[PDB]
């Protein structure tokens, strides 16, 4: 349909703010505010009937209602796209706003650890920024939680990757020796999805140490996982196909492996 018809913030308000919930219902204003994100994000930018930072403070309180699995987490989606929106609409609040978001995560990942790692994944995944202040305290929990929270803790590190902690001196044992060797297809998927972007910052030493446990995916029933093992191997190949001569012998002998295990791709299931 034509134009945009920007909605009065009065409507939007009550639907996330009427009753501080003991209930599912208040995720209605959360859905709604998500729709003035959804349609290429028309003007939100509150003026009429209500004032900005309080409107957001009430909005961040929605992730406090931890009795119900769909209620609390949803707020951090809507709020993560506020950052995408206020970042790229560039609105002038953004400094003290970002300190309020940092303050909100810092009050409550301190006391609600899963629910606020999930929150730092709705932030970070839905728009990247906030985790920079925290990152030590995220790597912190990746060995404490298995399963879905393995994948979401990984997915925070992933979505906000900036090479934190010179990574192998955090990680050279701590995950990639054996969490890489650990079963669940989605865990393995996000895991190779980490591998596939760490490329430019690997030295040939760890590239040798890490390619070999990736070569293991030659066994794997998921073409969806195995493709990324190939995206990887293709990157290895193209970057370590032999120039004129090398000091770093692995920078053609990881290739002397890759240039074979690509052949071991050519037959596949």
């Amino acid at each position: 349909w034509k134009d945009c018809l920007s909605i009065p913030y009065r409507l939007i308000f009550e639907k996330f703010s009427g009753k501080d919930p003991n209930s599912k219902d208040n995720s209605v204003g959360i859905q709604l505010l998500g729709i003035v994100m959804a349609n290429d994000l028309p003007p939100y930018d509150p003026q009429c009937g209500i004032q900005s930072s309080e409107y957001f403070q009430a909005l961040v309180n929605n992730m406090s209602f931890v009795r119900y699995k769909e209620v609390y987490a949803a707020a951090a989606e809507v709020l993560g796209l506020i950052l995408r929106y206020v970042m790229e609409r560039k609105n002038i609040l953004e400094e003290s706003l970002c300190e309020l978001v940092a303050k909100q995560l810092k009050q409550h990942q301190n006391t609600m650890e899963d629910k606020f790692i999930v929150c730092l994944n709705k932030v970070t995944k839905s728009f990247p920024p906030l985790a920079d202040r925290f990152m030590n305290a995220v790597f912190f929990l990746l060995p404490k939680f298995h399963g879905v929270l393995k994948t979401l803790c990984l997915e925070v590190v992933l979505c906000r990757v900036e090479g934190m902690t010179e990574l192998y001196f955090q990680l050279k044992s701590k995950d990639f020796v054996q969490v890489m060797r650990h079963r669940d297809d989605e865990r393995q998927k996000v895991c190779l999805d980490i591998i596939y972007k760490m490329m430019p910052k690997l030295k040939p030493v760890e590239l040798r140490e890490l390619l070999n446990p990736v070569v293991e995916f030659v066994s794997h029933p998921s073409t969806t996982c195995r493709e990324q093992m190939y995206n990887i191997l293709m990157w290895i190949h193209d970057n370590y196909r032999d120039p004129e001569s090398e000091t770093d012998n692995d920078s053609q002998e990881i290739f002397k492996l890759a240039k074979d295990v690509l052949i071991q791709g050519l037959i596949d299931e």
